[PDB]
């Protein structure tokens, strides 16, 4: 028998965390107890920027993390964060299908196995005051959570301030941040109605989360156990996509029930974020190589 420890980024409230828990449970049942994965969630073991290295170094054998957390190191890992490139689930899914094998190859070269992915819901904007154009956010201390969102915020004219998910309520309370961009899932997870008032259904992008394993640890399992992990992962990826699609509206309704103003994306903001998206995909294409171009070709196929 083998025991693994897994890190998961988000609290037990969060559906990606629940999907990882069910994945751990399904691995245990499918291997008849030969592999047990114990999940420590809410980034208490490793924080988002620490996950990849913790998995590589064997702090944990497996972990869940935002894909675009690897973006600074390798650009292919943040294509899911380019504004308005793939803002519907159907586009996101096609983008993911083109992105995944490239990521799996880039990770394998690093001693990491890509087990499965699942999407967050589309990213909206949360604010303390009404916003109708980028000007409203000029000089605003605006939460960033990745290299891509830091860059995006700067282009918006805001002052990017990196805050990891568990620290968001604190950061609002002490005035470190005054606005943010995130899904309605994080909005409900963190009960954001206590600290912000307006949510704009921007669908700026749909960032992926993935579950990645230490290759040496993975390779040491019996063949059948390795396959059970991959199959349980496949089921998790399907479950993850279905849940995100099924829950996006319920989560948005939850924000409104709890007194947030929930609004569609204002047209000037829509225009300006689209222009920001054009810049970023150009910026991205330059720093991605031919691998980048074959990804974009595959997507736009
Ligand atoms: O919807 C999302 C994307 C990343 C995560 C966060 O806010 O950090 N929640």
């Amino acid at each position: 028998a083998t025991s693994w420890t897994m890190t998961a980024e988000q609290p037990d409230a969060n559906y990606l965390t629940q999907n990882a828990r069910q994945f751990a449970d399904e691995v245990k049942a499918a291997t008849a107890g030969a592999l047990e994965i114990k999940v420590q969630s809410n980034s208490t073991l490793l924080k988002r920027p620490e996950v990849k290295r913790g998995v590589q170094q064997g702090v944990v054998q497996i972990g869940e993390v935002l894909v675009s957390a690897l973006g600074n190191e390798d650009p292919l890992f943040e294509i899911d964060s380019v504004p308005f490139l793939a803002s519907s689930f159907n586009e996101s899914e096609k983008l993911w299908k083109a992105t995944r094998p490239l990521l799996a190859q880039r990770l394998d070269k690093q001693g990491i196995v890509l087990v499965y992915g699942s999407p967050w819901p589309p990213q909206g904007i949360y604010t303390k005051k009404p916003v109708a154009a980028l000007a409203d956010l000029k000089g605003t201390r605006f939460r960033a959570y990745s290299a891509s969102t830091s860059h995006m915020a700067a282009l918006m004219g805001a002052v990017p301030t990196t805050v990891q998910t568990p620290e968001v309520p604190q950061a609002f309370s002490t005035g470190v941040i005054d606005a943010m961009l995130t899904s309605p899932a994080t909005g409900v997870d963190s009960q954001a109605w206590d600290y912000v008032k307006y949510y704009y259904d921007a669908q700026a992008f749909i960032p992926q989360s993935f579950v990645i394993a230490n290759k040496r640890a993975f390779q040491r399992l019996p063949a059948e156990v390795r396959q059970a992990v991959l199959d349980a992962g496949a089921k998790a990826e399907i479950r993850g996509w279905q849940t995100a699609r099924a829950k996006t509206r319920e989560l948005t309704d939850t924000l409104a029930r709890n007194g947030m103003s929930v609004e569609p994306l204002p047209p000037q903001l829509a225009k300006e974020l689209q222009a920001i998206g054009a810049t970023m995909v150009s910026d991205w294409s330059k720093k991605a190589g031919a691998d980048g171009q074959q990804l974009l070709d595959a997507y736009r196929k």
